[PDB]
């Protein structure tokens, strides 16, 4: 099971959620998260581990040009980190009505 | 900014996010998420290094031992990350619907 990740790993899982990435599309979207550079040598490694893991597949499109997807695997643990967060943040109508809003100001902005 | 922050450390403050608690009950929340054991002596260092970064405050009671919750700051916090992750998430139609249901079935258990 996926809840022993560290965040780097996680927030890796996190970005493919949205979408395959090239390896440096998700340097870039961890940079924009972190608001610090992201060095190669550790997203790389960490990469190889969560492809190890099962949680995300490789595809080598061109020499130096990876694709990286969630497998049905990582998709599981980002979902289940995603319901175990929100089973602890909605704890009542004020939570309900601040992640709901969040929803729906993301779908609308698709 | 606690982007930087250590899953583990995350993990604290979502589940002060649910309520305050007292250490002792902090520990079994993370122990049913992880599914393993949390020593005192990774709970605790962890706890002081909250609250020293100012996300974490610390009330010694009467009743039990101390009790800990979340300052302005963690909250906004764990806010951030649950930002961040659903505006990844939230990618299309079928995942705003499910995180609508995990929310609507959350709150219908309280
Ligand atoms: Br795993
Ligand atoms: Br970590
Ligand atoms: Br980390
Ligand atoms: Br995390
Ligand atoms: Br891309
Ligand atoms: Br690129
Ligand atoms: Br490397
Ligand atoms: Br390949
Ligand atoms: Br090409
Ligand atoms: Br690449
Ligand atoms: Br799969
Ligand atoms: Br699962
Ligand atoms: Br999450
Ligand atoms: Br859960
Ligand atoms: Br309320
Ligand atoms: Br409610
Ligand atoms: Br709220
Ligand atoms: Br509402
Ligand atoms: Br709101
Ligand atoms: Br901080
Ligand atoms: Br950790
Ligand atoms: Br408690
Ligand atoms: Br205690
Ligand atoms: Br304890
Ligand atoms: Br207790
Ligand atoms: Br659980
Ligand atoms: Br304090
Ligand atoms: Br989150
Ligand atoms: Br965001
Ligand atoms: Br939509
Ligand atoms: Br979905
Ligand atoms: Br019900
Ligand atoms: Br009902």
């Amino acid at each position: 099971d996926a809840r022993d990740l560290t965040a780097f790993q996680k927030n890796i899982l996190t970005v493919l959620g949205e979408e395959a990435r090239y390896g440096l599309a998700i340097k870039r979207e961890l940079e924009e998260y972190y608001g610090e550079e992201v060095n190669h040598g550790r997203l790389y490694p960490n990469l190889d581990d969560l492809v190890n893991k099962g949680l995300v597949e490789k595809s080598e499109l061109d020499k130096r040009t990876n694709e990286y997807a969630l497998t049905n695997e990582g998709f599981d643990a980002v979902v289940d980190d995603l319901e175990w967060t929100l089973s602890k943040f909605v704890a009542d109508a004020d939570r309900r009505e601040r992640v709901e809003t969040i929803v729906a100001d993301d779908a609308a902005a698709l």
